[PDB]
């Protein structure tokens, strides 16, 4: 929950943050 983890991981974990 610092930038995208609040949306991608904040929802359940789509697997986008894995790229960054």
């Amino acid at each position: 929950m610092t930038e995208y983890k609040l949306v991608v991981v904040g929802a359940g974990g789509v697997g986008k943050s894995h790229v960054w």
